[PDB]
């Protein structure tokens, strides 16, 4: 027995005992009974037993015109671990006028070697090549089940419906699920525009740019190009009532329709955008924050069981660095903002404040995630078999989020000054402790690539 | 070690591994690793290891107009161990003029050493006196933590929005669940006297006589109320897209709105009523059966994670001694079908159609219910803890529902004739085999009652 | 030719003219032409000839808890002249232990030979005993065509969904249109009691006591009731977007479902029940005042034709002699406000601000309201054959509502202080000048009862 | 007094009323009285004068893959005389390349001196040039203020939205209206090849590559661009449930949207285009025949008065010289159907149904679009001071309509075989009778262009 965790509560989305676990070899092999010796002995007295967070929305390391994102394969890893996570599935992205095989490539040359924790890949299709498109055919066989395309971001990102009915297409065929981020870009244009026209370039024009509206219809045109093909389709960050409206009525229809949510929609609002001195570009991310009223919603949907998952779309634009460039054009701030480490913490609070049960916590946190992306169930829960994916959580510590505390690259906190309860103490990677009471104590050659599951939904 | 169940690939809503697991003392102490030595061994080889199943629904012993049901207490926890479900809640019925504590004395004469499973009550409120609604401040110490109320059924079991508000604000006061049958019994009775007085008294007017409308209307005006008293409510059988489509609008307004279908809603339409030689008086239950959309509807609801579990709604009214007193009005037809021995296996056939996963089965038949009605986690899962409540099922096994199979005191099955795939094996209560290789093998004394914790939602 | 008005616009909901009227006993006898010489002449020059206004929805004469309304059928008729209405259809309301002629016969007295314009009588059935429900068969052909019962207002209006489903299934027999006030009535006092018990006492709880949620519930049964009985029904005073919306799901279910509004529901808020030293006490009416929001649903819902009418449900208390038994307590206070003189202007109001256009504003005020309640095209319009039902229209006329400047018999108005700009200048009934240049001018014996067609729709 | 009109019941939207009429000089001077002597006297003993039908939807004349359509301006309008219309709107079409005016010009050519009655022209903008664009600051100021678009036709009509935020935007500025053909046409291209491929051809093809969702979802966007630049929209053709829900959807959210359905949406279905021998191909229209549910949908939708008027959306492919390039293949078959002759009588049978009333015949068959379009109160209705443009209806005439009876260039008829109740007996287009008994009678030198006026909603 390589190592064993006792006197804790261990907490799966479908149960909770006071029992003591057995490592070997990076699985749990032993829950309960006789137990033996062991290398290492934990005490997880007081403490809870959770499954490793599972992030399946992350951006660890980019390059947005020219310029690169303040954290890497490595800085974001790290910070994921502190924070709980053990999984990450982040979104490798194709170069236009390049192969799909070439961006894998590169990914596994960021990757490899240098992640703290497990990972996993999302492939973005941005130019939909004849040959491109075929190669869907292939990158699933590889691991990679999951194929991501955008409505917005124009000369940029975005695909057009025939490009999404091709994915979409491709994606029956080999068993995959779509993913996509729903905003008509064109929509959006029209008024970032107007209003720079008007000489109105603050942050807040960020969201008033692109309203509810923006989301919800491309939500809507998603969800019926799905229906029209018949396949599955997630929709990544759904943000508001008037979106989660459409995926609501797509299910009911029988669409295979999945969602998600990210943490700061449940916490942020697009008054933070007005914060004083420029401080307000720390929140430009997409979708744009919406109001307290879409929190509720989104915290009601959670615990109805509508989302698959409270993911964080990681971004890393220093606020000093990156975000400058946008001091006089909030079109030119580069979009999103930085929470795979605060992730757990934060989606726990709600558990704190009967938002969300215990139990739901451990599944939309990790175990529902690793279902819908096929990683279930040698990822995602606390069972014999399971890899040692392990965080011990204390409900009673208390503490207060500032970025000086954090353990990635970045200048700022989204969730600076908020007080919580509960915090991630030590974490296990498939048996291996890489964060021991608040000190990463891994190496950058601990994390491994993920070949993920077909047929996701 | 009292017993070990080995090779066999353990089940859980939130798990699948291959382990071994030990029981001793009527509950699981250790899964996976060196299990010893013990009394007995079970080779659940080529087998699933499921929680036990969990049927909040039943109507296990009952007393309609005189005459009784044709199943006991006995009778029917005996068919439901063979069915695979281990705990059930039976609706406690109050009688006119008498209190609920004489109810509930009335209910353990019943239960009391008779039971092959373990059991909860529901307590059933259809005579609302002030002394009666101050009840509702005792039995949860004792218990009892859900109260039912039916909007249908006059002059029997309806009550008002008056009661019905009364005991939503009990409920609230005292961490309960209001649970309610929603039908505008007046529509109905102004439909059923109609369609009699005209000379329609087939059983197909059951139905006719309570189109989705009528079920609807109750469903909406019932979870407004529960807004209004700012109270969690529970629609039990949800069996149609319109009264699905209430609830549905109630979460999103934020209403602690919960519901459930039944076995029969996914598998019997309203056509069933018409089958010839008074046959269609064996489907004469409400809500009617309904259409085939509708189990799409519902099916597609089960897998986004709307209802809180599949419940049967178990009834045991003699297609020749009861069911016969309305060969001349379906009126006189005492409603209500059998199904708590079917319910499993039933449901099941749904993870072999894609309809729903093989995990999200063990979440609707045992682990969710659980969890509303406060038995979680002592029941409800498969962890070091829990209740030794275990189900070995055999997903390979093939078999024709025949009720000259089935064991409790009826005379047809609402399933007669369906071809199933996946079959109880043995059955194990709190650690005693009580079904073995399909042959029951327990004592009406083994089951007991369980004292259910309060705040559902 | 008795009458000749000249120099005028002549608009109908269809139909913008300029040209001249030739009026020849009581009634339109020639449009445009030559018409000839004229007992008298009257110059319409720079003024519109518009129909004269149909309220259906009037509470004249009324008797609440012993104590008598400030208003009679004399002095209110004359005040609705006054305001542009020729036209009124007043809410006869059966006594309990009465039949239905007895109280025509009480109606017919306070209006015969009283009334200054003509009037029709709707029949309020709060006390369904066999042979008053067996009246409904003969009121029909007296001329009373449109039966109203109340889902509210315990022990004195209420009555259930039995004698709902009775009065549709009687109006349907007899080609009547049942109209009703939804709220539900239970609710209502569950928070009205739970206020007071609080201490709360205010006006402002008369509003929260009874939330949107309460009228769109009782809605939503009400069309569903018309739907299962298969009548159509019309529901007054829509006042917020949740119940609104039921009417609108109804009607796309096929339901022959109508709606009104009320001038007061596009002009005051719930916060008006917050005016300080008891003013609020004016504002209690039923439903209570919306929000502003509801204001923009309701207009929208007006220029897209959903509603049949915009009617007052004018009622007379005093606020120092009536509304005074309240100050302690909100309960107390006497529901209504006064409004049958403002109506026109208000609406019209509505066309001065784009919310609704020039032609609308005759189909609301007085078009669309004589074809459901049968009195088309003798009412409603300016055609040949028409009644001489005119109003001579100053839209550039500005003035400031007061109560002083008013011709009823109430302490204030529920729109002093608004600015008007558009105001009724001479009415005409039958041929007849009743107002003239803003004096009344007419005898308490023009008036004449109106016996309404059958078939409402 | 040129002529004069007598005996008749005049019906118009919001009147009925027996008198005579008086015209002179093209226009209606006189309604009842003494009217004197006129060259011509009609006995309209017996029958309804009805408002001109005006048809805010043909394609009078079209060149498609360079064919021509049958009927021409001249054949085109004869039968829309014959068939009670005297006012029509056709949609002129630019053409790639080219300028607005240029197209306006060609319209000229096509309609001046040619046309038996009144016309105005939409403009339809397929080239959305920066100068193109720019015209639209133009053309209104020329009578055509209402531009239409195309969402689906790769390559032939389709623009986008960037395209018809463009649009929307000059409308706004320059008070027109846009109107939109909401089909998503990536969605409907990538069906009709996947069918194409697995080699469907038949016509039935033509209906299911384009399904309810493609016309919804293209619907929905439109109105949701719409909302974005907080313009006035029109939904031309709105066949089903679904996209007839977004509307509604949309004028909740306070969208100034508008839509209207056409003749065949009330009588044909997708089972049409499965006649055998190829005659399915007669009903390959756009969007596709639906399900007569719809049928019920559409026709509560107009008795709601949901919708702005019931246009033809004429179009003239002969089934054998045109619709026969498409025997093998359904997409090669030209998209379209006749009936600008149908329309009223069919409109009108709607009436005999109790569908919808016979005053809102008149409403939605020329009333209201008169409204719309900016050509009210010249034309639509019946009133001194409009062109006199009249339709005298026989209500008990009966017959069935047979192509070899109509009056247009066409080989078939949409309603050929249909027996209807209500024909057209003599029209007058402002003033001159152009239709006797029956019989054309009047001259192709007859009809003038109307400059329509601006701020349509
Ligand atoms: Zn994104
Ligand atoms: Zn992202
Ligand atoms: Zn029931
Ligand atoms: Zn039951
Ligand atoms: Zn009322
Ligand atoms: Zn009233
Ligand atoms: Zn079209
Ligand atoms: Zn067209």
């Amino acid at each position: 027995m390589d190592i064993i965790i006792k006197n804790g509560t261990i907490v799966t989305a479908d149960g909770i005992s006071r029992a003591d676990l057995g490592i070997k070899d990076g699985k749990i092999t032993q829950i309960g009974g006789a137990l033996g010796p062991a290398e290492r002995t934990i005490d997880a007295a007081g403490r809870y037993v959770f499954p490793g967070g599972i992030d399946v929305h992350t951006h660890v390391e980019t390059v947005s015109f020219n310029t690169q994102s303040a954290d890497t394969f490595a800085t974001a890893t790290v910070a994921a671990a502190c924070g709980g996570t053990t999984t990450i599935v982040d979104f490798c992205q194709q170069d236009r006028g390049h192969s799909l095989a070439e961006a894998v490539a590169k990914w596994d040359g960021m990757a490899g070697g240098k992640s703290a924790i497990d990972y996993g890949y999302h492939i973005i299709v941005l130019d939909p090549t004849d040959s491109v498109i075929e190669e869907l055919e292939v990158l699933p066989d590889l691991g990679i089940t999951s194929f991501k395309v955008f409505m917005a971001y124009r000369g940029m990102n975005m695909i057009d419906d025939v490009t999404l009915l091709k994915t979409l297409d491709k994606a029956v065929k080999t068993g995959s699920l779509v993913m996509v981020h729903a905003e008509n870009g064109d929509a959006a244009d029209y008024l970032r525009d107007k209003f720079v026209a008007e000489g109105k370039t603050a942050p807040i024009y960020h969201a008033l740019s692109r309203p509810p509206r923006v989301e919800a219809e491309a939500t809507a045109r998603a969800l019926a190009l799905a229906e029209i093909v018949n396949a599955p389709i997630y929709i990544v960050h759904v943000t508001c009532e008037e979106s989660l409206e459409e995926v609501m009525r797509a299910k009911s229809r029988g669409v295979r329709a999945l969602a998600e949510t990210c943490t700061h929609y449940l916490y942020l609002t697009k008054e933070d955008l007005e914060r004083p001195d420029f401080e307000g570009a720390k929140y430009v991310f997409t979708p744009p924050a919406r109001a307290k009223k879409d929190h509720d919603v989104l915290w009601n949907a959670l615990r109805n069981g509508v989302f698959e998952t409270v993911s964080s779309d990681h971004c890393s634009w220093l606020f000093k660095g990156h975000k400058d460039r946008g001091r006089n054009d909030f079109r030119a701030i580069p979009n999103g903002a930085p929470g795979v480490e605060e992730r757990l913490m934060m989606v726990y609070q709600g558990v704190n404040e009967g938002r969300i049960s215990l139990t739901q916590f451990v599944e939309l946190v990790a175990t529902r995630p690793a279902k819908v992306f096929g990683m279930f169930p040698q990822k995602g829960t606390i069972a014999v078999g399971s890899d040692a994916d392990i965080v011990l959580w204390d409900p009673e510590a208390e503490m207060v989020i500032e970025q000086t505390a954090m353990h990635n690259a970045m200048d700022y906190s989204s969730y600076e000054g908020h007080k919580v309860k509960g915090v991630p103490k030590t974490v296990l990677l498939r048996g291996k402790v890489i964060v021991d009471e608040g000190s990463y104590v891994g190496e950058p050659t601990d994390g491994k690539f993920l070949k993920r599951r077909k047929y996701k939904q």
